[PDB]
């Protein structure tokens, strides 16, 4: 099964991960309603998810994809946030838990910006916030997000992704690109759980802006 390996802060691997997270905090047009109001995170833990079988599934799919993508599996490190993280780190991603509805198709979404994924830690639009205080901007409760290896293969670009069940023929992923009457940032979508490996499990808190 899965083994979570704690990384130490002096480890350069820890420092890269936290830097990518801290440096990708972006401005969201919702006044912080979904993910809360914060300028930085308090990263309190970064664990490496080690799962032999899960890795083998990932690499096997990566091979299939590469052969259909002129030998480029096109892997990318991206963020993912959702209430399913504990289940994911133990069994791997599962597209069976992805449904068409609202602004999303039946795929698993990833973001280049940590702050975007933070908006989904407690559910779509931040849900009702943390379980304990029902505060989307809770500075107390610990949140978790994943920094994963994502096999994109041949990506199909489009503006809306809310009605997708699978990637278009010949493709392995879909990228929702920004538009004036639509998305603010790009969203990476896969429709097969095995196209993502939850490399790092980040435990953190958003920090209140300093006075
Ligand atoms: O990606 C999304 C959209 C909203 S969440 C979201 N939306 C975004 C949109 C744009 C940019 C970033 C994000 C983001 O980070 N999260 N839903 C996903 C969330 C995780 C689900 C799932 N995957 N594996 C499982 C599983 C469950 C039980 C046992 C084992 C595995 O569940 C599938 C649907
Ligand atoms: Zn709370």
């Amino acid at each position: 099964g899965t083994i979570l390996l704690d990384l130490a802060p002096e480890d350069k691997e820890y420092q890269s991960v936290e830097e990518e997270m801290q440096s990708t905090i972006r401005e969201h047009r919702d006044g912080g309603n979904a993910g809360g109001i914060f300028n930085r995170y308090n990263v309190i833990r970064i664990q490496k998810v080690v799962n032999k079988k899960l890795r083998e599934r990932f690499c096997h799919r990566q091979k299939e994809v590469s052969e259909e993508n002129h030998n480029h599996h096109n892997e990318r490190m991206l963020f993912h946030g959702s209430p399913f993280i504990n289940a994911i780190i133990h069994k791997g991603f599962d597209e069976r838990h992805a449904y068409i509805g609202g602004m999303f198709g039946a795929g698993i979404y990833f973001a280049e910006n940590s702050s975007k994924s933070n908006q989904y830690v407690y559910g779509i639009g931040g849900g009702t916030g943390c379980p304990t205080h029902k505060d989307r901007s809770c500075y107390i409760c610990h949140r978790q997000m994943l920094f994963c290896r994502v096999t994109l293969g041949k990506s199909f670009l489009q503006f809306s992704t809310m009605k997708m069940a699978h990637a278009p023929p010949g493709h392995h992923s879909v990228i929702g690109r920004p538009s004036v009457n639509g998305l603010a940032y790009a969203e990476y979508v896969i429709y097969r759980g095995e196209q993502a490996y939850p490399e790092y499990l980040i435990t953190y808190q958003i920090m209140k802006p300093e006075h």
